[PDB]
């Protein structure tokens, strides 16, 4: 017999990624209740080792590799340095990751993410560690626009720009999902759009400097597409998302 | 008598910015340090509530407004969206915050934040909270440029473009700080300081798609000046940098 060789299918990997509270972990959970729904093999890759309470079960988790807690009070740091560096020390037990990855045996791996957007705009450890994890794989960032946040204007362009600082550091495609979209009303939903598709987005600015507003300009010019209005709650727009996922890694 | 009349005088308030970890808390200290050296009376409010140790002692404390704990389980919550929602939280309690805040008696107010920058880029909390707590005086903000990030070039420029939607957002002026300045070499500071006063950067880019190349273009463009080489530890740029925070309050 030879015990080295395991059956062998196409992974495909699936990073959600989003301000703190947008509803990464909640989508993760409903995304992956829609795949098996629909027969599709799917596992759960936690990468945030601060979580408390999480509504699936994680097939491996970012918190049997590193304690925060610990990891606070061995450096004497802050509470938000010292998720960062959680995070960080999850890349010296590469040896012990990559066996977890070989032994994981699933057609879509969703990849939840901490809360913290630096680690994946402002830092080169999200592009690394994501890299790490889908090594071999096609993956796909899912990056979730707050609802609350989107209906501002000036919020919600700030966000694009946040995504973006995303997309050019992780090497990856990215989707963009407008999350928790029961918060907004039926005009919200409609106002948002237009403020996109159409470009009317830069006359609900006002009174805005000169720099700021060429930065706004360049969004708009390159707004390819509105975000995919979904609501994990209600369960909705779940077969959008899923319909770009498969238009992406295709 | 009455006994509502108290001494007044001038009160400048100088709010702490930075991602996780590039050295607020630290430079708080060093900065009070160096104006009561200098016989310059300094109060120091801390606004993050889940901080567990501090080299110095508030004057404020968030922490005796808002348990970050008790939130994550009264909440259900994930540990980012815990620390955002505590911040908030602060506000509800506007009474008791005005009441410390008026019994404060200082010169230079120096103000600790917490390292979730989204609370000032990406939400509106930044701004309600550092205009309640300033209401009535004069205001900066100080942005740390943490070195270790500082010197891969597309770092720096992430970092200017979140500097620049704190700014947008944060109704006072900024100063930009280069922190934790001693981790850099001569070569490596010269550098950094050639690519934004010459503009040389653009170059140390390479593979850039169009989108990424028009708002670096729009960032170096608009860079008036080079952050301000501080470091904490070796006490170094503190002159510099109190002699600028003049400079702008005036
Ligand atoms: N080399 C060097 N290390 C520094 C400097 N200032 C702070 N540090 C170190 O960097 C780490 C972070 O410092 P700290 O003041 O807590 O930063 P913070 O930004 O408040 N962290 P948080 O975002 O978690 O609140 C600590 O290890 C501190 O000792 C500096 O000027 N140079
Ligand atoms: N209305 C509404 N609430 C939602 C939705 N998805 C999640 N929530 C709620 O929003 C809060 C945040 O959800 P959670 O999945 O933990 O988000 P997270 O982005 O993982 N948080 P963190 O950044 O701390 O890890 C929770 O109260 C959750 O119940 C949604 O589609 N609609
Ligand atoms: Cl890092
Ligand atoms: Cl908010
Ligand atoms: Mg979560
Ligand atoms: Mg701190």
């Amino acid at each position: 017999h030879h015990l080295e060789v395991l059956f062998q299918g196409p992974s495909y990997f699936i990073f959600v990624l989003g301000t703190a509270g947008s509803g990464k972990t909640t989508l993760v959970k409903a995304l992956q209740d829609y795949l098996l729904n629909n027969e599709l093999d799917t596992a759960i890759i936690n990468l945030d080792p601060a979580v408390e309470v999480l509504p699936y079960k994680p097939d491996i988790d970012a918190r049997e590799y590193v304690d925060v807690y610990d990891v606070m009070n061995k450096y004497e740091l802050g509470p938000n340095s010292s998720l960062v560096i959680s995070v960080d020390l999850l890349l010296t037990k590469a040896k012990e990751l990559k066996e977890d990855l070989n032994q994981l045996q699933a057609n879509y791996v969703l990849v939840d993410t901490p809360g913290q957007i630096e680690l994946f705009a402002y830092r080169d450890t999200g592009k690394i560690l994501s890299s790490f994890i889908s090594e071999g794989s096609k993956s796909v960032s899912v990056f979730l626009f707050d609802s609350y946040l989107s209906k501002d204007p000036k919020s919600f362009l700030s966000l694009f720009l946040l995504s973006s600082s995303i997309k050019f550091r992780i090497d990856m495609p990215q989707i963009s999902v407008l999350s928790k979209v029961d918060l907004l009303s039926s005009s919200e939903l409609e106002r948002m759009r237009s403020w996109i598709e159409d470009g009317s987005i830069i006359d609900e600015l006002g009174s805005i400097d000169e720099y700021s507003f060429e930065l706004v300009k360049t969004i708009v010019e390159n707004l390819e597409s509105f975000p995919i209005p979904v609501s994990s709650t209600n369960f909705s727009g779940l077969d959008q998302l899923y319909a770009e996922v498969q238009k992406v890694l295709a």
